[PDB]
């Protein structure tokens, strides 16, 4: 049993090639059984077993930093750096992170899962080691073919190529046979190129890595791997499926609708759209910037693009939404799935920034579906906005059960009104998927004699006349949102009331503006007090304090 | 008379002789010098593309063939050849010709954004649209400078363009080398057909290359070498100077300070820093994303980077600030010059987003200097924050005399207090460049018998204890900021008060969340009612409504 004997990378040093073959087979058996139980990125990690062995046989981590781009493929790295006994807890609260973690190991450097950044870290680290006079530190960046489609890699390669400071660029390419990688050639950029190397020939990978280190300047080592290598399998109604079906339905009648994904046609629900309309689906790679600006170009050509990008990753396209789409008043609809807490993938995956970021965009119209019917209606309304950008945001998981409104008042859906004998005390503005929690809050407060109107504004931005009209009829306004509080929906509602000379007290119940550790979505929300029990308690205290000072 | 006056549109070039195009180029240069020299416009970049622009409009049929300029500051010759040569007396003036292409001005203009490196992405989308709508024989031409080509968007776009035979012609206008600011990487062997290098001042040779590209039937790169300022040798007391001097002084003692610019060492005040510490200045090209994440890597190696990027361009680095710097709690200081209204470059240049964008970043610390001494002071404080990102933001132009405080309470500077005998009616939270306005507003209100405390919070984010402590002592809080109101400083102050159970009425006096047309900074502010007269009037109304 060799895996159990690996205390750290140096224990690989004197293994025979036969022993390394046996060890790699032990590693695959481990991954298959451990990751099947916890969930996680099985396929990408099976693909890098020999690559990771070779990296830790040639380089001296962390004196030689091994930076994983995206970081979802560092399980083998963790198993070879003292953490093989920790995988029962993988991606669980308090357990092993699904990405590298500096708190777990000195061998881990970058915790962000946002792709294509590794080479930029590498350039800065190499610059730092020169400035501090550290001898013989070899920065190694492991970059997938998908990550290599992102613009950050081009900026970093241009900067790296301007210097003889050694950076070793390991391209982990599983988009081709020895797929989702670059269409552009990177054999002739002006940087030394080694390969293509069979990334499941462990000794060949070491030979190439050793040649790269000897060269003493920037070098690209192109390694070809197979996703899921060694495991054939790898080699409840959700919001996504409701979106997919609704988009197809609208596009059957409207030929001007096109769809764009940044490398995630399946997860965004666009695969089925492309099957029906193959000429109207574009996969631009891991390139959210180009997704949005190419959408602007499509709209300048008369089309109405639907850009489906998971909330957190849309951060990369802020300036394109602002200067390429909004400045030109172009009809681009953005669909942000995985909005709000996602939980298991940690801080860099939670979609908790979109309402705050999109709120800076002049004239933007943003909707947060509360259920399946409202996702279908609001998508149709967005597709009917022809003079500027629109966005829909909704969480991962089971679609919310339909909640029909008591009445619609200036675009706002009234979901609950104060019961007879109770007054209009609290206006609870329920954003998106928090409608059920708001209704439960209203029932608890009812039992305490506190009258609550629950509304779903539908179109959260801009804040509508209906919200302002109902706000003046209540004594306290509470916004409940699955988004960071800073610049979020609650702050936007407060700002709109004050602009309208309405000074009803407002409170912003949302996610504190912090980076969250991995846990289940329900665990994160409970730890933050985003439960109907805790929210009702807070509102009780605010109501009792009214006029006390 | 001359030929330029006879050019009604591009087709009037069609039958000119080579000798005539040569005379016309010289007339265009003389015109550009007459109307742009010493005005603040982009003379050099436009002198560089006289022959290129003539050749483009001799080969392509705009706008059936869209000609998309990257950045757009080099489209003056394009405008002269598309019916606007009589409009240059108004260039970059309120109500006059834009400094960038404008769809309202001309069917020949497509992209109005000045943010660089986006043209090829527009071009990919446009080519895709023409295919989907069945338009024949529309050749999309993107004119991309060598500097713009250092931006990541170009690589994403070229990757996508290369996946299709849809005709996109990539005209690289390279003035970073002689026939530097351009890519270090080669683009001769990307898998895309490459033509050149072409002498960009040989108008005939440029036409020959463009015709070869136009008939190729697939994407093609045409590499044209131009000389910035061709034909005009001269083209061939500021906040920024205060920053420059302060940074050099701190780095003399702190060897761990490094500076990074995204292709603007001169305008950001970093040239003088590199001259003193040449190993500690990095120019990463037009690559704000790489600037921030390589800053993260430098910080991971034990250094304290100072990233100087103009406010509006920092939008491009939002996710790197968030997931590469802030997530790792790294000590990177961001210095945002041209913060607030800049005016003459129009909507895509005003630095009116940074307080709103930065406020989303968990834990961030953001300062807005009110004067030179506070820039020096707050920069030093930023450099001493070792556990997360800091930012300073300040406006273009000259810095006036220091504004002295009456006292500092909880980090907040009290600039004025209600006169003896007046009540504490208004807390006027003056952000950065608007401290003089706030003091003028307070004097007007004083004459009306309204007592105002004016504070400079210095560190606007997070909102400080001092702001909360003073707010409860007043009947009204007004935040005055040179930033968009949505998610800006005023909304942040309001949110902090409400989180602390303080319901004192707050008003957010800032820039409406709109894209502004070009005009002078003072004109934009006046048009918005951001003057001490107008703001005092609004506050008078709010105070009258509260009574007491
Ligand atoms: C179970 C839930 C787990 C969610 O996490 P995910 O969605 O699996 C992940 C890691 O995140 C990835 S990997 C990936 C392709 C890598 O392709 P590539 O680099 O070739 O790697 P490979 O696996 O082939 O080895 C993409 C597109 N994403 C999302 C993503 C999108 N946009 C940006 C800027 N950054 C991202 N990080
Ligand atoms: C006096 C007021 C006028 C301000 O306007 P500026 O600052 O001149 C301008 C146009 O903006 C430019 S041009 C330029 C180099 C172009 O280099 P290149 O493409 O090679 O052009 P060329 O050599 O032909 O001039 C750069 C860096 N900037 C700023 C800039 C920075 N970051 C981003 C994302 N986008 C920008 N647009
Ligand atoms: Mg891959
Ligand atoms: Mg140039």
């Amino acid at each position: 049993g060799m895996l159990q004997q690996i205390r750290g990378p140096a224990d690989l040093q004197h293994l025979s090639q036969a022993q390394l073959r046996e060890l790699a087979a032990e590693i695959r058996e481990f991954l298959i059984h451990k990751v099947a139980a916890t969930g996680g990125h099985l396929g990408p990690n099976l693909g890098v077993v020999e690559l990771t062995l070779a990296l830790h046989r040639v380089f001296d981590s962390p004196h030689d930093p091994i930076i994983f781009d995206t970081g979802h493929q560092a399980y083998v790295h963790k198993m070879l750096t003292g953490r093989s006994q920790d995988f029962a807890t993988l991606r669980k609260k308090g357990g092993l992170s699904g990405y590298p973690s500096r708190a777990e190991s000195e061998h881990d450097w970058v915790e962000s899962s946002h792709a294509s950044a590794a080479l930029s870290y590498a350039d800065g680290l190499a610059k730092a080691f020169e400035l501090t006079g550290h001898r013989n530190r070899h920065v190694v960046a492991v970059v997938g073919d998908g990550a290599l489609t992102g613009g950050m890699c081009w900026e970093a390669l241009n900067n790296i190529a301007a210097s003889r400071r050694p950076v070793i660029i390991v391209v982990n390419d599983n988009g081709r046979s020895y797929g989702g990688g670059p269409q552009l050639l990177f054999t002739d950029l002006g940087l030394k190129y080694v390969g293509p190397v069979d990334g499941h020939d462990e000794r060949a990978v070491e030979v190439a890595l050793r040649s790269a280190r000897r060269f003493g300047a920037p070098v690209i080592v192109h390694v070809v791997t197979r996703k899921g290598m060694g495991y054939p399998p790898a080699e409840g109604p959700g919001w996504t499926a409701t979106f997919s079906d609704a988009l197809i339905g609208y596009a059957q009648k409207r030929r001007d609708i096109v769809a764009i994904t940044a490398a995630m046609p399946g997860p965004t629900g666009l695969t089925a759209f492309g099957q029906r309309f193959p000429d109207r689906l574009f996969d631009v790679g891991i390139a959210e910037q180009h997704a949005m600006t190419s959408a602007a170009g499509l709209a300048m050509g008369g089309l109405h693009p639907v850009v489906a990008i998971y909330s957190t990753f849309l951060n990369r396209a802020f300036d394109q939404i602002m200067m390429d789409v909004a400045l030109h008043k172009l009809p681009v609809t953005m669909v942000l799935d995985r909005a709000g807490i996602t939980g298991s993938d940690g801080a860099s995956h939670n979609g908790m920034w979109d309402l705050s970021m999109l709120g800076i965009v002049p004239g933007i119209r943003v909707a947060a579906p509360r259920d399946a019917t409202r996702l279908r209606e609001e998508l149709g309304e967005a597709l009917d906005v022809d003079d500027g950008p629109t966005a829909l945001r909704f969480p991962k998981g089971d679609v919310g059960e339909d909640i029909s409104a008591l009445e619609r008042r200036g675009g706002v859906d009234v979901l609950a009104a104060p019961a007879d004998g109770l007054n209009h005390d609290v206006l609870l503005v329920a954003i998106g998927a928090f409608a059920p929690m708001a209704l439960a809050v209203a029932k608890r407060l009812h039992n305490q004699g506190i009258g609550v109107t629950v509304i779903d504004p539908r179109w959260v931005l801009p804040v509508s006349d209906g919200v302002r009209e109902l706000a003046v009829q209540h004594k306290l306004l509470v916004t409940l949102e699955d988004n960071g509080v800073n610049g979020g929906a609650g702050s936007a509602v407060s700002a709109a009331l004050r602009r309208a000379e309405i000074d009803v007290p407002c409170r912003d119940v949302g996610l504190p503006q912090e980076f969250y550790e991995h846990a289940s979505r329900s665990e994160v929300l409970a730890d933050l007090g985003l439960t109907d029990q805790d929210v009702a308690r807070r509102i009780t205290g605010w109501v009792a304090a009214l006029g006390t000072g």
